[PDB]
């Protein structure tokens, strides 16, 4: 019955909803959302459905951005879920290293409001080369349900 909407905790933008196959990955740090190409005008269904905007980054610019972004999420956790801080930080350090190491594989998308402090979702494709999937930071999302 219910449908859950995932909103960017910092920018309040709607990021996605549970109408897609969602998997928790990176030991609970991220949510991987699988989508489909929709040519209605080609595009990823997740991006079109939630009005995500594609953006671009130099690696050095992205590196500065996610460290500050993850630290802002750490601040929210210290306030709302203190026990989550340590595993979040350890996982964040590892995931940041992972994203930087595979930096060129991704396309970057932000919420409709395009708040520079908001989350930047990562898009890449499955091995079939046609099935898109997007990565979001679980702790940077708030759930809304109805």
């Amino acid at each position: 019955e219910f449908m859950i909407i995932y909103r960017d905790l910092i920018s309040h933008d709607e990021m996605f909803s549970d109408i897609y196959k969602i998997r928790e990955i990176a030991d609970g740090l991220c949510l991987e959302v699988e989508g489909k190409m929709v040519s209605r005008i080609t595009g990823v269904d997740i991006v079109m459905n939630h009005h995500l905007q594609e953006t671009s980054f130099t690696k050095e610019a992205y590196k500065k951005y996610i460290k500050d972004y993850m630290k802002s999420i750490k601040g929210k956790l210290e306030e709302q879920r203190p026990e989550r801080v340590k595993p979040f930080m350890t996982g964040a350090a590892e995931q940041i290293k992972h994203i930087l190491a595979n930096f060129k594989n991704y396309q970057f998308f932000i919420g409709e409001n395009m708040n520079p402090d908001g989350m930047v979702a990562l898009l890449d494709y499955r091995e079939d080369g046609v099935t898109p999937y997007m990565i979001f930071f679980k702790d940077g999302l708030e759930m809304e349900k109805c």
